[PDB]
């Protein structure tokens, strides 16, 4: 799971950008076939052992609906080499396209749960599950991205305890910095909305503070203009406030996928 840079040729455009350094487009040489490939390229403190976790825990996982890892490369800067999904971020994708049918999107969001349904399983908590670390593939393909805050769960607990997106955040992430399978339910239901809203970004305008604050009287995000009210009542059930109470993605898989073949049908 070490990659030889020879192979590799990245693309002088750049798809991303942040503190971690790059990420490109480019073309890692298999068997006969060249496969394309998304590049995490590294920018120099310390921080090689964060993209080292990051890599650790997408070379365990193993799903259809969850961005792949081809492998690592030492050469100039570390690498961290991915398939590509080549629409993108499904909220700039539906951004604009907004032709894109309700049924679409139930089939994107769906496909979201099934990956989550698997990372549960699985014993991973994501922590960072919003509509920008949701990359399609085709219209009718995603997978999710970003395992950089993603934490693998020891075998006896079932919950992680710690410059963070308050606004995907569950209470309890908030108040206590436990990150459970149920907190990226929550991020799923503030996912959902995003993607009902056609990436628009969650609770406009407002504040950290501000958002735990409207939260905690038991104000909720209003049901975005088209959108199903069967799917509207799974975000607010995503946003149960009590951990208990608030279903896991094995739930709220089941009700997607209960619900879109009644309107395929
Ligand atoms: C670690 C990582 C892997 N990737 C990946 C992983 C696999 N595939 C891709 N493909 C890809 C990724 C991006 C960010 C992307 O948008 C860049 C295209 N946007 C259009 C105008 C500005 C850039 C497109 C069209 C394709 N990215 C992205 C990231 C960074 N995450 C994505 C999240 O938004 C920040």
């Amino acid at each position: 799971v070490y990659l030889d840079r020879k192979l590799l040729t990245l693309e002088d455009k750049e798809l991303g950008s942040g503190n971690f350094g790059t990420v490109k487009k480019g073309y890692y040489q298999m068997k006969k076939v060249v496969k394309t490939v998304a590049v995490k390229i590294l920018k120099n403190p310390a921080l090689k052992d964060e993209l080292l976790a990051e890599a650790n825990v997408m070379q365990q996982l193993d799903n259809p609906y969850i961005v792949r890892m081809i492998g690592i490369c030492e050469a100039e800067s570390w690498m961290l080499v991915m398939e590509m999904a080549e629409l993108g971020p499904l909220n700039k994708y539906l951004q604009q396209n907004r032709h894109v049918k309700d049924k679409n999107i139930i089939e994107l969001v769906h496909q979201v749960s099934m990956g989550m349904k698997y990372l549960e399983e699985s014993n991973f908590v994501h922590r960072d599950l919003a509509a920008r670390n949701v990359l399609l593939v085709t219209q009718h393909y995603a997978k999710i991205s970003d395992f950089g805050l993603s934490k693998a769960l020891r075998a006896d607990e079932n919950y992680y305890k710690a410059k963070w997106p308050v606004k995907w955040y569950a209470p309890e992430c908030i108040n206590y910095y436990k990150f459970s399978s149920k907190s990226d339910v929550w991020s799923f239901g503030v996912l959902m909305w995003e993607a009902f809203s056609y990436g628009q970004k969650p609770y406009r305008g407002m504040k950290g503070s501000e958002v735990t604050a409207m939260l905690e009287k038991g104000e909720r995000m209003g049901c975005p203009a088209g959108c199903p009210r069967e799917m509207y009542d799974l975000m607010n059930l995503c946003w149960t406030y009590d951990v208990e109470n608030r279903p896991g993605f094995a739930a709220v898989e089941l009700r997607l996928r209960n619900y879109y073949y009644d309107v395929v049908n």
